[PDB]
């Protein structure tokens, strides 16, 4: 069984060109990613998820581009134009259906291309196979996007009117809702561009699950959020806004919503359906080197996440994707940790905020051995909020169960 999955970061990247080269490989199962060029190469045709979290201090606009038969296919873009010298993370992601030989990479706008260079924090590009193309009725995947210059109405459901992929029709662009056909464990994630305050709320069958808010005046930022949910047939999932409703991106900064089935109910081996999502609801100030506890479990299939510590511990060796979204009111750096009793830093994600509210994100594909821990660790920059209406969440799931 193919297991194509990678993550790479920047450390000593080659200079020049508009392709963003992530030169330092963290994970590269089947070696599809080329660290000398920045390009992922598809061997196994199918549906893949790609995502990036890139650190800037000025203006940055990025886009996930692909090629087929060497013909370039431009796509959505994501920008942060805060432009104040402080760490900002721009994020974006989408499902892509690929053929053998297709390539995928991140490109910067030659006019807005500032990417941090140094050791204080990291930028990451990740991708992994979701479903091989070879089934389709028993899969579920979508990436949809909001193509309009007019923002949603306050306190309303966010309609994504345009489809990038939706092969089962599980997202309905005329209602704005995803409806479950194949019951099981799903990942949902969004990246929404805005130039005024924006809160995005994710609903499941009429109940608010998580909320993430980002504040800005005039300049463009990306609000991100996501969660793993175990759904039954007929359940609905959708995004909405509250009184903070702005989704007006600048030119080149779009808004996307994706979801995909990871583990069907009643298929394969339950011991390998491993996924967790947990939020933080305690507001005690963190101290440097403290493990960040996410105490409230939304999902914890096979109980490999420990909410009382905040640590994931690997039972089933394999490739895992870890991700978080943290609300914050000041400067925040988090170390992503991997190891056993003595854990080691994989990356640090920093996102600074001056007298405002932010949501930041990071993610990583990691190969894990039985017994290895993965968790988030606090630094001296510890502004982290966890509350209804500004959540912080930590999630992880096994790639390639059966
Ligand atoms: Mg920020």
């Amino acid at each position: 069984q193919p297991r194509p999955a990678f993550s790479a970061i920047r450390r000593n990247p080659p200079m020049g060109g508009n392709v963003v080269i992530f030169d330092t490989v963290i994970t590269n199962q089947e070696e599809p990613y080329q660290n000398h060029s920045g390009r992922f190469v598809c061997t196994v045709p199918g549906y893949y998820y790609f995502t990036f979290q890139v650190l800037s201090q000025w203006e940055i606009c990025l886009s996930i581009v692909s090629s087929s038969r060497g013909q370039v296919r431009r796509s959505l873009g994501f920008c942060d134009t805060t432009n104040k010298g402080l760490f900002q993370v721009v994020s974006g992601g989408m499902v892509l259906q690929l053929q053998q030989g297709d390539q995928v990479w991140v490109e910067k706008d030659p006019k807005k291309g500032h990417i941090y260079q140094g050791s204080e924090a990291d930028s990451v590009f990740s991708g992994f196979l979701i479903f091989p193309s070879a089934k389709q009725k028993f899969q579920s995947v979508f990436t949809v996007t909001r193509q309009t210059h007019q923002p949603p109405a306050p306190n309303s459901l966010i309609r994504f009117n345009a489809v990038l992929t939706n092969p089962q029709g599980d997202y309905d662009t005329s209602t704005g809702k995803f409806t479950c056909k194949v019951p099981g464990l799903y990942y949902f994630v969004y990246h929404a561009s805005h130039t005024a305050n924006l809160c995005v709320l994710l609903y499941r069958s009429g109940v608010k699950v998580v909320t993430f808010c980002g504040h800005t005046s005039k300049t463009n930022q990306v609000n991100s959020g996501g969660v793993l949910l175990r759904l039954q047939v007929g359940e609905e999932v959708w995004l909405a806004v509250n009184d903070y409703y702005d989704m007006v991106g600048i030119q080149g900064s779009d808004s996307v919503f994706s979801g995909f089935l990871l583990f069907p109910d009643g298929s394969a081996k339950a011991t390998q359906k491993i996924a967790f999502s947990a939020t933080r609801t305690i507001n005690v100030p963190l101290r440097r080197d403290q493990t960040i506890r996410f105490d409230h479990v939304i999902t914890n299939m096979n109980n490999n996440y420990e909410p009382r510590s905040g640590k994931f511990t690997c039972k089933v060796p394999g490739l895992y994707y870890f991700t978080y979204h943290a609300s914050s009111r000041g400067n925040l750096c988090v170390n992503l940790m991997r190891g056993r009793e003595r854990a080691q830093k994989v990356v640090t994600f920093c996102d600074y905020a001056y007298n405002t509210f932010q949501v930041t994100t990071g993610g990583m594909v990691l190969k894990l051995e039985q017994g290895e821990n993965v968790f988030l660790q606090a630094t001296d920059k510890n502004s982290l909020l966890g509350m209804e209406g500004a959540n912080s969440i930590f999630s992880g799931f096994l790639l390639f169960p059966d």
